[PDB]
């Protein structure tokens, strides 16, 4: 596995050399493309321009929204993370990862949207999701029933299981929960909130990082 963080506020100089110098060297940092208040900091452009000058890659986040229930609203969805990666300059061909958090309502309507708008815009779908608790896996699992492209096409970011924070130095072997049919499950956050630098900590399957800027 290849390791990185991801932080609901934004990288500056100071919390890269924190977790830097406290954890380890991050290949790729999860941020999120908007605002959420009480939630979420944006990324912006020069945001962006920063955390490639430390030669990691931007892990981008989709979570204005608060359930994943219905076809429309994945459109939706789709549409509004797509509309924010391009005002960001993240180019073609990289993944956007939704994020579905275990006690949202899930179906795989909305599952399919999320991948079948993003496709012809050139992004690509990523799901952030925890496969063990909540509605994600039996949504994700009818979705590829139903059109095997939801397998081929989505990557899945996994929330479970959750050992806890590490150093890089420190991390377990890659291992993550995954739903119980076919997926890419690349990204694996293996723990929440390590108190040292206000990151959560990640391992990566290391086919995730040409999706990346």
């Amino acid at each position: 596995g290849i390791w990185g963080v991801d932080s609901a506020q934004v990288v500056t100089d100071q919390l890269f050399q924190c977790v830097r110098t406290e954890l380890g060297y991050p290949k790729f940092w999860g941020r999120y493309l908007s605002e959420v208040p009480n939630v979420s900091e944006g990324l912006t452009r020069d945001e962006i321009v920063r955390i490639r000058n430390y030669g990691v890659k931007v892990l981008p986040i989709y979570n204005a929204f608060r359930e994943a229930v219905g076809y429309a609203n994945g459109q939706v969805a789709a549409r509004n993370a797509v509309f924010h990666a391009r005002r960001l300059g993240i180019p073609k061909n990289k993944l956007l990862f939704a994020n579905i958090e275990d006690f949202f309502a899930v179906d795989a309507a909305w599952i399919a949207a999320w991948v079948e708008t993003l496709y012809p815009t050139g992004y690509r779908p990523g799901l952030y999701a925890d496969p063990t608790k909540g509605d994600f896996a039996a949504a994700y699992c009818e979705a590829v029933s139903r059109n095997n492209q939801v397998a081929v096409q989505a990557v899945i970011w996994s929330a479970a299981p959750r050992p806890g924070t590490t150093k890089e130095q420190k991390a377990p072997r890659y291992q993550p929960a995954a739903p119980p049919c076919s997926a890419n499950v690349w990204v694996w956050q293996y723990g929440r909130d390590a108190e040292v630098c206000p990151v959560d900590t990640n391992l990566a399957d290391r086919r995730l990082l040409d999706f990346l800027y």
